[PDB]
C-alpha cells in the first residue's frame, strides 16, 4: 500500500479503538446505568459504505457525549467531553472535503449499542478494504 492509505489506516483503527473503548466500557454486566443508556436513540445511517459517510457519525457525536455522561467515570481515561473531542478530529479530517454532502439517515432509530456496532463494523470494514 501507499503511506496516504496507511495513514488513513491508521486514523480508522484509532477511531475504531476509541468507539470499541466506548462500547465495551458501557456495555457490560458492570455498568449499572445501562438501562437508562439504552433508552435513547441514535440515527443510522441509510448507507456506510465510503469515507464520506462519516459524515452521519459526526451529526451523532453531541448525543453520544450526553449519553456517555451517564457512564462510568472509571471506566474512561478521558472525560466524555475530551474523548468525544478526539473522535471528532478524526472524524473531520477522514470524512474528507466537505461537499455539498450532508449525510442520508435511516427512518428507524437505535440504541447507543446498534450505533457504535455499526460504526466499529464500517471501521473494520474500510480498512480492510484499503
Amino acid at each position: 500500500t501507499s503511506s496516504s492509505t496507511k495513514k488513513t489506516q491508521l486514523q480508522l483503527e484509532h477511531l475504531l479503538l476509541d468507539l470499541q473503548m466506548i462500547l465495551n466500557g458501557i456495555n457490560n454486566y458492570k455498568n449499572p446505568k445501562l438501562t437508562r443508556m439504552l433508552t435513547f436513540k441514535f440515527y443510522m445511517p441509510k448507507k456506510a459504505t465510503e469515507l464520506k459517510h462519516l459524515q452521519c457519525l459526526e451529526e451523532e457525536l453531541k448525543k453520544l457525549e450526553e449519553v456517555l455522561n451517564l457512564a462510568q467515570s472509571k471506566n474512561f481515561h478521558l472525560r466524555p467531553r475530551d474523548l468525544i473531542s478526539n473522535i471528532n478530529v478524526i472524524v473531520l479530517e477522514l470524512k474528507g472535503s466537505e461537499t455539498t454532502f450532508m449525510c442520508e439517515y435511516a427512518d428507524e432509530t437505535a440504541t447507543i449499542v446498534e450505533f457504535l456496532n455499526r460504526w466499529i463494523t464500517f471501521s473494520q470494514s474500510i480498512i480492510s478494504t484499503l
